């Protein structure tokens, strides 16, 4: 894998192998989100859900939510990957949390950043100020927070209003990952990964864990491109058979626009070939990530 790498920074192709990604990427419907009584719970409105693979809520009302289901057969895992929720649909956001049985939630993008409001405040920020989505009958309360230098890890307890069920979700938010930009470096990205895989919410006894940045297509595109294919090392038999470029036109036919710029196309080659050391056993690499992330500054 790192031969194909090393050959592309040689022939500085680059831009070329990722505008060939995005003309050969998957164009399918998304009339469902392109109608006029869904356009205030679209954050932007050239990036929208395909239909084939869009979440629906359970409610007879509205069932839309600009949310995807990315579902790796090979790989055997599943993701949403949804837009930074709206004022106006955070609710649905958590109703969708609960109707997918989701166990963790991946927040790669900050509320505000460089001045622009990029994501609703979804989840309370204080113990002793919870929060009620009226509109979906849920409570949600901020039960404690770990909070690292470039990310925070938070225990959140999510509760059905109507049967009174509650359920622990896990909020891994990565705080230090600039829009069309990429992780400081593949050590502090796969320390931040590998703490959510260890937390369980990976499991596939849970629903698919939620991943989001603004707009749900960049960098959490960059998280789950690596995620599967260090997931496929592990599987098969030759690890250097994964074809990166093509397992982010698979992801590309669940939702559009999968990565943003050619740069964070090469971050994923980087993370994946650091983090293929660990999958072939290497024992001091965890470690090693950890260190150079500086996550205890
Ligand atoms: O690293 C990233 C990039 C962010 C990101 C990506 C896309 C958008 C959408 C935005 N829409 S717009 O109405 O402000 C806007 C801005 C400029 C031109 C235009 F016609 C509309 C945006 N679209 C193009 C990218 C288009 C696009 C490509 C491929 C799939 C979907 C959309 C570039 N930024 C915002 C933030 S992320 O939060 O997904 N992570
Ligand atoms: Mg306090």
């Amino acid at each position: 894998m790192e031969k194909e790498f090393e050959q592309i920074d040689k022939s500085g192709s680059w831009a070329a192998i990722y505008q060939d990604i995005r003309h050969e990427a998957s164009d399918f419907p998304c009339r469902v989100a392109k109608l006029p009584k869904n356009k205030n719970r679209n954050r932007y409105r050239d990036v929208s859900p395909f239909d084939h693979s869009r979440i629906k809520l359970h409610q007879e009302d509205n069932d839309y939510i600009n949310a995807s289901l990315i579902k790796m057969e090979e790989a055997q895992r599943s993701y949403i990957l949804t837009q930074g929720p709206l004022p106006n649909t955070c609710g649905h956001f958590w109703e969708m949390v609960w109707e997918q049985k989701s166990r963790g939630v991946v927040m790669l993008n900050r509320v505000m950043e460089k001045g622009s409001l990029k994501c609703a405040q979804y989840w309370p920020q204080k113990e002793e100020k919870e929060m009620i989505f009226e509109d979906t009958n849920l409570k949600l309360t901020l039960i404690s927070e770990d909070i690292k230098s470039y990310y925070t890890v938070r225990q959140l307890e999510l509760e059905n209003l109507t049967t009174q069920e509650t359920r622990e979700i896990l909020h891994f938010h990565y705080t230090t990952w600039p829009d069309f930009g990429v992780p400081e470096s593949p050590a502090s990205f796969l320390n931040f990964l590998f703490k959510v895989r260890e937390s369980g919410s990976l499991s596939p006894e849970h629903g698919p864990v939620v991943v989001h940045c603004s707009a749900g297509i960049g960098r959490s595109g960059t998280f789950c491109l690596a995620d599967t294919c260090l997931l496929l090392m592990d599987k098969r038999k030759d690890p250097s058979s994964v074809d990166i470029k093509k397992v982010l036109l698979e992801m590309r036919k669940f939702r559009m626009g999968l990565i943003q710029t050619a740069d964070q196309l090469r971050f994923s080659y980087l993370a994946v070939i650091e983090g293929a050391k660990f999958i072939m056993g290497d024992s001091s690499v965890q470690d090693q990530w950890k260190e150079l992330s500086h996550e205890d500054l």
